[PDB]
């Protein structure tokens, strides 16, 4: 966003998070 | 593995990582 956020990555899988910047 | 790594969910080209300890 610069800020680099971590979120989850809104899917059916296995607990995966990106970084957003 | 305590540890906590990274590592990359190739379920995705956005940059998903997956939390292995
Ligand atoms: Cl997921
Ligand atoms: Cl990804
Ligand atoms: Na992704």
């Amino acid at each position: 966003v610069a800020l680099v956020f971590a979120a989850e990555d809104v899917g059916s899988n296995k607990g995966a998070i990106i970084g957003l910047a």
